[PDB]
């Protein structure tokens, strides 16, 4: 197991030298996402919590494909302007509920350390 608090302030420098089995030990969901919002990297709690298989969804855009459910002022529009600004941290709880029973949960979205990278962290609630 990874000790990586949900939420910690430094997290995109911890998480900048992690491989995707390391990203597997978190004890939270996290998506790597690109600025066109298409999966880098989705780790094994994810899968947990949604049901998707991790190898089968990278490559995928998240809101066009995976996750429509998102497709909304509420979170992909959050996404589209932190990507345009650059700049992007904020937390707020969402319901899951396509293709799967309706889940509540914590996601924190944040911009990564390196390029054009943003990551995508999920608890439950
Ligand atoms: C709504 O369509 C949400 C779907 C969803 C969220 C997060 C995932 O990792 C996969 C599907």
């Amino acid at each position: 197991m990874e000790h990586v608090a949900f939420g910690s302030e430094d997290i995109e420098n911890t998480l900048a030298k992690m491989d995707d089995g390391q990203l597997d030990g978190l004890a939270f969901g996290a998506i790597q996402l690109d600025g066109d919002g298409n999966i880098l990297q989705y780790n094994a709690a994810q899968g947990d919590i949604t049901g998707r298989d991790p190898k089968q969804v990278i490559g995928k855009n998240f809101f066009k494909d995976v996750a429509p459910c998102t497709d909304s002022p509420e979170f992909y529009g959050k996404f589209k302007e932190g990507v345009a600004s650059g700049n992007l941290n904020t937390m707020f709880e969402y319901t899951f509920d396509y293709q799967m029973t309706p889940t509540k949960v914590k996601v924190h979205m944040k911009k990564a350390l390196s390029g054009d990278s943003y990551w995508v962290f999920v608890k439950r609630v």
